[PDB]
């Protein structure tokens, strides 16, 4: 049976956990982008619906979520082993880079 009829489930914020303390909010942010790459995979097809394991779709996906996962680990250690200012700096250099292919198999 469906549940629904929910309202006291924090509908006044839907979150209330952005922390915004010091470097902590940066880690939750990096982890957010992490699940985005996987969720974007064969789970929540962003705009695929016309490729599937056909052509480099596999590698760009593997090599794609790998880069994101690769910088998420590098950026997270910075937040831990670094302050939020030093950590936010990493986002700046990663902001211009971040993605790279976007096309090909996508």
């Amino acid at each position: 049976a469906d549940l629904e009829d929910n309202d006291e489930t924090g509908n006044d914020n839907g979150k209330g956990g952005e922390k915004a303390d010091n470097a902590a909010q940066v880690k939750d942010a990096l982890t957010k982008m992490r699940a985005a790459a996987l969720d974007a995979q064969k789970a929540t097809p962003p705009k695929l619906e016309d490729k599937s394991p056909d052509s480099p779709e596999m590698k760009d996906f593997r090599h794609g979520f790998d880069i994101l996962v690769g910088q998420i680990d590098d950026a997270l250690k910075l937040a831990n082993e670094g302050k939020v200012k030093e950590a936010q700096a990493a986002a700046e250099q990663l902001k211009t880079t971040g993605r790279a292919g976007n096309q090909k198999g996508g």
